Order: C-alpha cells, then structure tokens, then sequence
C-alpha cells in the first residue's frame, strides 16, 4: 500500500513517557529510525515544532483513535501506515514501563517495529523478523534486522 513518496521525513516526539530519562527516550527512537534509514534511501529528522510526517506519542486506554489500548501487557504499540494528518503516527501504550533494557519493554525493538509500519510495512509470518507480531527482547546492542525484513522494506523502498 502507501509509501512516503520522498526522502526526507520528519518526526517529532509529542509527549515523553515518564518510564524513562529524556535523553534516552530521544536516544531509542532516533536509533530505532537508524536502523531503516541504514537499509533504505530516506532520512530521517527529529522537529521540535510543528507538523512532521511521524508524530510519536505516549498514550493510554482511549487516546483519540479507533485503536484504544488494554492496560499494561496485550497491546504494546500501534502505528498507521503512511500519509497525511494521522499517517505515519505511532503510539505508544503508556500502561507498558518502557526501558532501555530488559526489564520492562524495551522502547527501541518496539519503535523499530512501529516505524516498520509508519513506513509500509506489514507484519511477518517469520519469529525472526522484527515485523513478526509477538514481542521478544532480543539484546538491542547487537540487534539485526532479518533478512525477511530487508527484503519487505527495499520492496517498498530503494
Ligand atoms: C517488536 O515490536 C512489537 C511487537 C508486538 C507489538 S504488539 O503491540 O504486541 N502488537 C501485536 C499485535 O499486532 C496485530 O497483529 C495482527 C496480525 O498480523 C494484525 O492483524 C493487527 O493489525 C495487529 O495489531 C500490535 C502491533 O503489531 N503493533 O504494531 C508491537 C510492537
Ligand atoms: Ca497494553
Ligand atoms: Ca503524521
Ligand atoms: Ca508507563
Ligand atoms: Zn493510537
Ligand atoms: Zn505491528
């Protein structure tokens, strides 16, 4: 379906979950954005102010779309594919506790995901895959995309 027809995207972080430290919620989803940007044409570009074309926001329960969260465990995350206004956006559960870690859910591997689908992307039918619909933590400083992954993205891109 839809793909961002251009290459410099924007982002901006509306709301910061109190879970974490400032600087390493900016850290997780700036990294999280790298690893697509490493694969792919695009770049991508934090904005503090004004309409980007990613808005990442910390949410729970009912949150002002058709995807009401279910309190902590269940759902973690949810992001709509590319285009105007809401396109691109990606929520986070604020009923998680979000970490750069094991411990909790690690923000990273799930941004990572959530940006798969604010670019295009479904999910994977593969474990593997950081698209497959389950949730493990893998060691996020040694963290690769699959190949299945790279192969769904430079189908959409590049
Ligand atoms: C590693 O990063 C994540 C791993 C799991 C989740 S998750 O929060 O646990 N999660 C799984 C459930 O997804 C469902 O999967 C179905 C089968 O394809 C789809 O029909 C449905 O649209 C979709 O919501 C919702 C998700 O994928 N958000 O993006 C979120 C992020
Ligand atoms: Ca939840
Ligand atoms: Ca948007
Ligand atoms: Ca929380
Ligand atoms: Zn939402
Ligand atoms: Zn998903």
């Amino acid at each position: 379906g839809p793909v961002w027809r251009k290459h410099y995207i924007t982002y901006r972080i509306n709301n910061y979950t109190p879970d974490m430290n400032r600087e390493d919620v900016d850290y997780a989803i700036r990294k999280a954005f790298q690893v697509w940007s490493n694969v792919t044409p695009l770049k991508f570009s934090k904005i503090n102010t004004g309409m980007a074309d990613i808005l990442v926001v910390f949410a729970r329960g009912a949150h002002g779309d058709d995807h009401a969260f279910d309190g902590k465990g269940g759902i973690l995350a949810h992001a709509f594919g590319p285009g105007s206004g809401i396109g691109g956006d990606a929520h986070f559960d604020e009923d998680e506790f979000w970490t750069t870690h094991s411990g909790g859910t690690n923000l990273f591997l799930t941004a990572v995901h959530e940006i798969g689908h604010s670019l295009g992307l479904g999910h994977s039918s593969d474990p593997k895959a950081v698209m497959f619909p389950t949730y493990k933590y893998v060691d996020i400083n040694t963290f690769r995309l699959s190949a299945d992954d790279i192969r769904g993205i430079q189908s959409l891109y590049g």
